[PDB]
């Protein structure tokens, strides 16, 4: 097999292609990118299939949060796997790989691969698999192996190709093998080790004995395989440790020590959620200048990440800096280990897939291991279960597509709000003390030539039912206005290419907007306002006009409002410059039970003062401009580039640490920090962007769930 050269080509009794997940924990993309020519097996493989970049795992990177990911494409917090090691206070009962509990399926949520197989007529096998030994919703996989870590990979490989052998009424349709390695030798040596080239050699054999089992059967072209890993690995060091004894001078509360800590009281049951977790994270903020953490409240956590919604995550969580460890005192730290942040590149996993259902000899950009499951259905023909991966963003991998997606229908209409008297009805308490509104007045062709230049991919679709809005043109900028909320959902905007400041003490109601659907300027007196749209970054003095009213006012914390302001002054001048103009979609985002998902008006728990207003837990800025970057926002028929933001609104800067510090040194690291994809803006907002955007579904579907990396 790998002496021969590059390829449905199936045998008799073989109508469907079989598909085989092989996983090789810890195998990071690095390793691929540098020691390829060292393991003949898998570059034979790189050389003649499909590849990506790297595969992006979900947070933390460990071993069962993202083996379970990858056959459910569900995120930690809804399919229950969050770590290794865990409690839950309702069941009242520990989880660990060593422990009668793993086994147990009150644990194990959702529908992996194998599930689905046997609920829609296919029979599924599994030689070891986070899952696979356990009875998820009652139910084993046809054939399975009760986990056993020491048994030879030339075993489980003949084991395998057994289960081929095997009749067409008996035979499976979907195979799971797993393998330990290189990600043993990792922990042992750290990432770059003679160890670690000693366990990618031994991996790349496992993988040729499969490849040659399945040449003597006819299967090397039949067979659908796709080889990935969990996870990456990274260099550990002894002198790389925090302690929490230098910031605490007495621990009695239960912490989960490593690359991706959890802090929990010791008294459980009883005090689990009355256990002050403001406190901890307080007492571990800014302590220390060159501190290699970060305490978070998990709400207060990176939106992308996902890691928030189950009783299992603990309120306290610390991020810990690239190669450093997280430890309750000194007490192993020698070697490497993977649970960091799933952005970093050492952290990034291998993506590997050969077979007649997909493209041969091509590489394909980094992709997130959610949407696996969904590719994994479409090569078995079947109906996928509710899942957080985009069905049809991995179509770009498949010969010929097996499902076609659609963009989201609007569930919304757009009513109301035009423009009727130039004198406003109330005045709202506003004042400003410098007819006007006559340019709040724009006829087809002006609406139109708005509409070419600020909505260029279309207006956001509001995927939200009995949702109360209207849309508001002007000549610089478009938004959805949110007759409830008082707000707008969403406000859009091209920015040219650059070659003055915002008029002050000048704030007037909207003649378009119904006094009883406005905010007024009295409300923040008895938090403060804040411009959705910056109304001196397009036109001159009299364009600003068009913004200093009512209907552009977002509740903002002076805090906030610092990072908000030196965004659109400064940092997004910058980013026009270097993109040739933006297209800036930015609004609110109402996340107080913090499900990743749009707020219903009865789960908003804080409001302005005295007011029906609601307050945002987040602020959304999606940056939107053309690949090629001859072409403008406005005007451009190719591929777009994205850079989607979504902040938290909180009233403090602490989780900068920006004491004595200008500007110019945290805010634009902040938002860096905060950067999501499109469909997580999608999610907490209830909207859906470029429906108007020229190119298929599948094309945007990719762009959606695109994330930007620096
Ligand atoms: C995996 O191990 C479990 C035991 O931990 C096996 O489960 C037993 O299966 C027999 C089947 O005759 C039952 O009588 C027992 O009651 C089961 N015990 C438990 C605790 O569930 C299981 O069969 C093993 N799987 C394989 C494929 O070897
Ligand atoms: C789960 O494991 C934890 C230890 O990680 C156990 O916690 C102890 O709980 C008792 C009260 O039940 C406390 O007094 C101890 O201080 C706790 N120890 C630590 C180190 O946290 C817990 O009991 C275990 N629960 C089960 C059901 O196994
Ligand atoms: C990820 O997908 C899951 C499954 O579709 C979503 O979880 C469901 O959320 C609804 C509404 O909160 C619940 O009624 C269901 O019971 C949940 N199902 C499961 C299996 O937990 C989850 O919200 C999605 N996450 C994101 C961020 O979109
Ligand atoms: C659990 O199994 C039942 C059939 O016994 C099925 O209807 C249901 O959808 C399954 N649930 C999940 C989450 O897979
Ligand atoms: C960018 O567009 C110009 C035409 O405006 C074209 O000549 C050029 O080839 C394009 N670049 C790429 C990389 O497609
Ligand atoms: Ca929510
Ligand atoms: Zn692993
Ligand atoms: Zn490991």
């Amino acid at each position: 097999w790998v002496t021969e050269a590059c390829a449905p080509q199936c045998p008799e009794g073989f109508d469907q292609p079989p598909v085989i997940l092989f996983s090789m924990d810890g195998f990071r993309a690095e390793y691929l990118q540098t020691w390829s020519t060292l393991l003949p097996n898998i570059n034979k493989l790189k050389t003649c299939g499909l590849h990506s970049k790297y595969m992006r795992a979900v947070y933390p990177t460990k071993t069962f949060p993202n083996h379970y990911t990858i056959v459910t494409g569900l995120y930690p917090e809804s399919h229950g796997i969050i770590d290794n090691n865990m409690y839950d206070v309702y069941l009242n009962k520990n989880f660990s790989l060593s422990s009668v509990e793993k086994s147990n399926p009150a644990w194990w949520s959702g529908q992996p691969i194998w599930l689905t197989a046997m609920y829609q007529g296919l029979k599924a096998a599994s030689y070891y698999w986070p899952g696979s030994d356990v009875a998820v919703n009652g139910s084993f996989p046809n054939i399975y192996r009760n986990y056993s870590n020491s048994v030879p990979y030339e075993s489980r490989i003949a084991t395998l190709l057994q289960w081929l052998d095997l009749p067409k009424a008996e035979r499976p349709s979907f195979y799971t093998i797993y393998v330990e390695e290189p990600d043993s030798a990792g922990h042992k040596s750290g990432p770059v080790s003679a160890g670690v080239i000693k366990a990618l050699q031994l991996v790349d054999d496992a993988f040729g004995m499969l490849m040659e089992g399945l040449k003597q059967r006819n299967l090397h072209n039949c067979v659908n395989i796709i080889v990935l890993a969990d996870h990456g690995m990274d260099q550990t060091s002894c002198d790389r440790v925090e302690y929490m004894t230098d910031y605490f001078p007495e621990i009695n509360f239960y912490m989960y020590q490593g690359p991706a800590p959890r802090i929990r009281t010791r008294n459980i049951p009883q005090d689990f959620f009355t256990f002050n977790s403001e406190e901890i994270v307080r007492d571990l903020s800014c302590r220390k200048s060159d501190q290699h953490f970060k305490p978070y409240l998990t709400p207060d956590l990176p939106k992308r990440l996902h890691y928030a919604k189950n009783v299992r995550i603990d309120k306290v969580h610390l991020m810990v800096d690239r190669q450093w460890l997280a430890y309750r005192n000194k007490g192993n730290c020698e070697g490497g280990t993977h649970g960091y942040n799933n952005e970093f590149k050492s952290m990034e996993a291998i993506f590997l897939a050969h077979g007649p259902s997909f493209k041969e000899k091509t590489v394909i950009e980094p992709f997130e291991n959610i949407e696996v499951y969904n590719l994994l259905c479409d090569l078995l023909h079947i109906q996928p279960a509710p899942n957080n991966g985009s069905h049809g963003s991995l179509n770009h991998l498949l010969k010929a597509p097996f499902y076609q997606p659609s963009h989201a229908e609007e569930l919304s209409k757009s009513a109301g709000c035009g423009f009727t008297t130039p004198l406003p009805k109330d005045s709202l308490n506003c004042s400003c003390l410098a007819q006007v509104n006559q340019r709040l007045n724009l006829n087809r062709g002006e609406v139109s030539a708005t509409e070419k230049t600020n909505l260029p991919f279309g207006r956001p679709r509001v995927i939200q039912k009995n949702k109360d809005h209207c849309l508001l043109y002007h000549r610089e900028y478009v938004s959805g206005f949110g007759k409830a909320m008082k707000m707008p959902m969403w406000s859009s905007y091209t920015v040219p290419k650059p070659g003055p400041p915002t008029v002050p003490d000048c704030l007037r109601a909207d003649v378009r907007v119904d006094p009883s659907e406005s905010q007024k300027c009295s409300f923040y007196l008895a938090i403060d306002h804040g411009f959705l749209y910056p109304p001196a970054i397009k036109g001159n003095n009299e364009s600003q006009y068009d913004a200093l009213i009512t209907s552009n006012l977002v509740p903002m914390y002076k805090e906030f409002k610092k990072m908000w302001d030196y965004f659109h002054k400064v940092l997004l001048i910058k980013y026009a410059i270097e993109r040739n103009g933006v297209n800036v979609v930015s609004g609110p985002i109402f996340d107080y039970n913090y499900d990743g998902h749009f707020d219903a008006p009865d789960e908003i728990t804080n409001y302005v003062a005295g007011t029906d207003v609601p307050v945002p837990t987040h602020y959304f800025v999606v940056l939107t401009s053309c690949k090629n970057k001859t072409h403008t926002p406005d005007s451009c028929p190719g591929w777009l580039d994205v850079l989607p933001f979504v902040v938290p609104h909180r009233p403090t800067n602490v989780e900068s640490c920006p004491e004595n510090k200008a500007e110019d040194l945290w805010v634009e690291e902040r938002f860096k920090a905060h950067i999501a994809r499109v469909r997580d803006v999608e999610l907490l907002t209830g909207l859906d962007f470029y429906q108007e955007k020229t190119q298929p579904v599948s094309e945007i579907l990719q762009l959606k769930t695109y994330l930007p990396t620096f």
